[PDB]
């Protein structure tokens, strides 16, 4: 990763919060081409200072994912790790995440809006299974809204695939459990399980979020019973509109050798 001066960087809103990390909207002061002066605006993780333990599975899959370039993945300009900070230092996107937008939008998004953003969703799995690179967190959360579909232009929506987080390969048990459905069940049985496999099962989970409005799946059961809904074996409900609820759950398999390559999934997308 390329390293930003923290002299480069301002700071402005607070977005949110993540995994033992805070989010800004800030403005970077760099040289771009032809030697022109600008102010760009960014957008700033900052890994909290308590949890800086964690800074390098924080830094490592965003790092591996910016070392294959792609329409469909978000675009890291480096880190800020002056002083006392990790930084991750992110394109700004205009629309921010899916999982709000399709709150705000529900009565506004179709299923040929679904249909178009779960294709490209795969898309960019099917590149990164190619390159047998594990995401490890999948879902509506981290897909960004770079375009709105434009119906009087033709154009559609246009989303890419933001940077994991810290792995769940070391995050605390407990915080595993409460991301159930997203995490799949090997992973719960064990984190180091973690495997292409993963992202496959979550992506049905991902799915089922497109699908509802914006929606968290099992949002109302607490860990306790979200561990037992994966040891009764249950699935999803379909979602209302229910036109992908069968690719839902055939990629949500407990069964991970049986989850369908992402080819084989973008084939049954296209065929709708």
């Amino acid at each position: 990763f390329h390293k930003i001066r923290n002299e480069d960087l301002i700071f402005n809103e607070s977005l949110g919060q993540g995994t033992f990390t805070k989010i800004f909207k800030g403005v970077r002061r760099e040289v771009g081409d032809y030697g022109q002066l600008h102010e760009t605006e960014v957008l700033l993780k900052v890994l909290d200072k308590a949890h800086r333990n964690y800074s390098e599975s924080f830094f490592e899959a965003a790092s591996m994912m910016s070392k294959l370039s792609h329409k469909h993945l978000v675009l890291n300009y480096g880190v800020c790790v002056c002083g006392d900070e990790n930084i991750l230092v992110q394109e700004f996107v205009k629309f921010g995440s899916l999982d709000t937008y399709l709150k705000k939008n529900k009565n506004c998004i179709n299923i040929l809006w679904k249909l178009e953003v779960a294709k490209q969703l795969a898309a960019a799995m099917h590149f990164l299974e190619e390159n047998t690179l594990i995401h490890g967190n999948v879902c509506a959360k981290n897909i960004l809204l770079i375009r709105e579909e434009d119906r009087k232009t033709g154009n559609p929506p246009f989303i890419k695939l933001s940077d994991p987080g810290i792995s769940i390969t070391v995050l605390p048990k407990d915080i595993l459990q409460e991301r159930i459905p997203w995490v799949p069940p090997e992973c719960i049985e064990n984190p180091k399980n973690l495997n292409l496999a993963t992202d496959k099962w979550s992506f049905g989970t991902t799915l089922w979020e497109i699908c509802s409005g914006g929606d968290k799946p099992l949002s109302a059961l607490d860990s306790q019973r979200k561990l037992q809904f994966y040891e009764d074996r249950h699935q999803l409900p379909a979602p209302k509109a229910a036109e992908l609820a069968n690719l839902i759950n055939n990629c949500m398999d407990y069964e991970p050798d049986h989850r369908p390559s992402f080819r084989a999934i973008i084939r049954d997308l296209n065929s709708l």
